[PDB]
């Protein structure tokens, strides 16, 4: 047996139910997991309608080669099948032959068990705390993806980072920083300005998202930043295209469900912007992030821990903006 | 001081040239005799054959382009005969035959040094509007700004290639960079830009899909190498797409009509596609969906403007015949208003040309 919570309904903060499931047994090239921690990032507040965690290794399974017990571990959010096109073209979050998300067709970490493929999963350090192990992949982990594998950030650049309030945001600040470039921060509210200073950032705009332009460019001396991290929900992107150097590049990131943003085709044209999607980490990219974070080159930044039977707690305080930080549900022994 | 017997430098005169004196209606264009103008250093002196008409030059004869101003010769899009260089003119002599670039830039910046020359801020001077244009029997050009009509390319066919074939060059394949066995959408593919995106895109081995917004343009279109046609005004399209692609998507999509058929376009990309935007005919601005192009991970590009080597190249695949020009009338050059006139009400398919008298 096996206690974890579950959703069966869509609809309310209170209908994710702690129900005592059984324990699940490994397949051939896959393993079994003691969940330590599960962070709940607002894309579960999504899934808990209609439209992250870390452990280690008790029972490994057939054809599971790199891996023993006790093995520190932590989970992707997308799961990507070994040799198509794309993988070994090294476009990983696109691949349609394994499409499996945790969370969603494999059972999510709300468990204080799981089990997990062996290609889903990045070695956690020792040194890492459990709480700070589970928050890398959706924050430090996204960095990687946006500010290096996609954005190919380069020393000697200027970021402009909008949303730099929130998991993403921190590390891209810290991550942009470390790869040798300086990093224009834009945050909604004064509050988030000197987390984003002791974070690396040379620059904090504090702007509602219509006029920011201006100062990003009195900023870099009239010559625009070279990449934006555009962390949508922010209503910033008519500001953020201006905001650019000629030939600058613009990644976006962030959730499906926030609306269309505003597009000037001539803008993009004239200046010969690029607009890249930047999508889901990589093994690779997450086993990055973990030695970043034992590093210190970036940080997290955990507001809290909750119990795992709280977690109808954990996403209205999610739900209703009640927290700045990422929570982390802790399944008991 | 400098006395000299050269017959020719003293018959340059005065010089035929349509000179538009106040900003305004298509008549506001008007023979004149002007003075001719002088090369110096760096530069050199063109005979005009002819030069295209562009409907960027509309714009600028209506005053609404800020750095124009009256009296005003037009035209960007000019192909002549070198007829004198001033000093430092290495590459080009007396006889050389040429095509001007839309814009200038100047060599020597970054952006420059990187091939990005569409790009260059301290030299933004256009043809027709800081400095003198086409639309007349001579103009100056610094050597920067030419590129070369081979000698079996007609005058006027090579009066048009820098805005269409010149700028598929540049969306195809400078920032496209189209590879022989993806599929290319295209929409607006009737148009100047469009056929001759069509050409190359073909021609670089490479599966076109054409969207046009005339019914009967397809015959055209499918001879001039599109392997797909559809018929859409621009919304309906991208479900026809992944029913011509088998459900996958195109590898590369050339955006020239912009925000009409845009959400659709995205809607018809592949994952990792890439959209190359060059066009905006209806200048209307355009709701973006951000989970398209995130979990899909595709690519806008940009691309602005015509290079040295762009128009070199362009100019080539026009005289081997790679990419053909498909030029409509050509036009005496005093009769310019009429062209505008042709070219504003939408009463041409194809592409004028403005030829000054002998
Ligand atoms: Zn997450
Ligand atoms: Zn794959
Ligand atoms: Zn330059
Ligand atoms: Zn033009």
């Amino acid at each position: 047996h096996m206690k974890a919570v579950v959703l069966r309904s869509f609809g309310e903060a209170g209908n994710l139910k702690m129900e005592t499931m059984p324990m699940p047994r490994p397949g051939r090239g896959e393993v079994l997991l003691r969940v330590h921690a599960c962070g709940v990032c607002y894309h579960d507040v999504i899934n808990r309608r209609g439209n992250e965690a870390a452990g280690e290794v008790i029972e490994v399974g057939p054809d599971t080669p790199g891996w023993k017990t006790g093995d520190r571990a932590a989970t992707l959010q997308r799961m990507s099948c070994g040799d198509c096109a794309l993988c070994r073209s090294g476009r990983n979050s696109l691949c349609k032959t394994d499409n499996r998300f945790f969370g969603e067709e494999l059972p999510g970490g709300y468990a204080q068990f799981m089990v997990a493929p062996v290609g889903g999963l990045g070695r956690v350090p020792a040194s890492l705390p459990w709480n700070e192990a589970a928050t890398v992949c959706c924050t430090t982990g996204t960095a990687v993806h946006t500010v290096r594998t996609r954005g190919k950030v380069r020393a000697g650049e200027t970021v402009l980072i909008t949303g730099a309030s929130g998991g993403v945001g921190l590390s891209s600040v810290q991550l942009a920083r470390l790869d040798g470039a300086r990093v224009i921060a834009v945050t909604s509210s004064e509050a988030k300005v000197q987390a984003l200073k002791e974070a690396g950032a040379d620059e904090v705009i504090v702007s509602r998202g219509l006029d920011f332009a201006s100062d990003v460019r009195k900023r870099t001396q009239g010559a625009g930043v070279d990449v934006a991290v555009e962390i949508v929900g922010s209503a910033t992107f008519d500001q953020t295209l201006k905001s650019m150097a000629p030939g600058g590049r613009v990644v976006v990131v962030g959730n499906l469900e926030s609306g269309m943003v505003q597009l000037n085709p001539g803008l993009v044209i004239v200046k010969e912007l690029e607009i890249l999607g930047a999508y889901a980490t990589t093994q690779a990219e997450l086993d990055e992030a973990l030695r970043l974070t034992a590093t210190g080159g970036v940080r997290q930044f955990v507001t809290d821990a909750v119990p795992l039977a709280e977690a109808a707690k954990a996403h209205f305080r999610l739900e209703n903006r009640e927290v700045a930080g990422r929570l982390v549900l802790v399944p008991p022994e």
